[PDB]
């Protein structure tokens, strides 16, 4: 196993998700599932899907991979909520569930600078909690996720240090949610 790496500095929850708490149980929500998405992941694979988002950029194919989800989720929920409530008018339907996906996003856990290059994806979220997340990653050159890659090198090369076969092995132990700062 390996030492928990916390986020640095700590996720931020700003001045405009303070109002309603539906906001602060999501950016936890999903806080979580990209967490969850990293201590997934092994040392080697995390740090190769960051070594290739840092040389080539973002995988085109996410995009479509995400927007193919929308349109199976959106016919998914219209079939849900026309058996569910009984309501046969498919028009109306499809009108309140596009309102609902219309503040809703494809979650990447986790996103593409923070190590998750090839993602799959099956579940969805706060489109704006989404991309608060996505902008305090930060960049390649400074932020959240390369605090993250720094740390997580001197673990592995302080010693006695970690080759690439012990990276393809031990899992990735990273901590996003405990400190997760309330701006006042």
């Amino acid at each position: 196993s390996l030492s928990v790496i916390f986020v640095k500095p700590p996720f931020q929850l700003k001045k405009k998700f303070q109002k309603d708490p539906f906001y602060e149980i999501e950016m936890r929500k999903q806080l979580q599932m990209q967490q969850d998405g990293i201590n997934n992941m092994t040392i080697f694979e995390w740090l190769k899907n960051r070594e290739n988002f840092k040389k080539y950029g973002r995988n085109p194919k996410s995009k479509k991979i995400q927007e193919d989800f929308r349109d199976r989720y959106r016919n998914a929920k219209i079939d849900e909520y026309l058996l569910l409530y009984e309501d046969m008018d498919i028009k109306a339907i499809e009108a309140m569930v596009d309102s609902e996906l219309e503040g809703l996003a494809a979650l990447a856990n986790p996103a593409q600078i923070a190590g998750g290059y090839v993602d799959v994806v099956t579940q969805m979220g706060n489109k704006r909690i989404n991309s608060s997340i996505g902008s305090q990653w930060g960049s390649i050159e400074k932020g959240r996720s390369l605090n993250i890659e720094n740390e997580l090198l001197k673990l592995i090369t302080d010693p006695p240090p970690i080759t690439e076969e012990e990276q393809k092995k031990i899992k990735m132990n990273v901590n996003l949610v405990e400190n997760l700062e309330i701006v006042k």
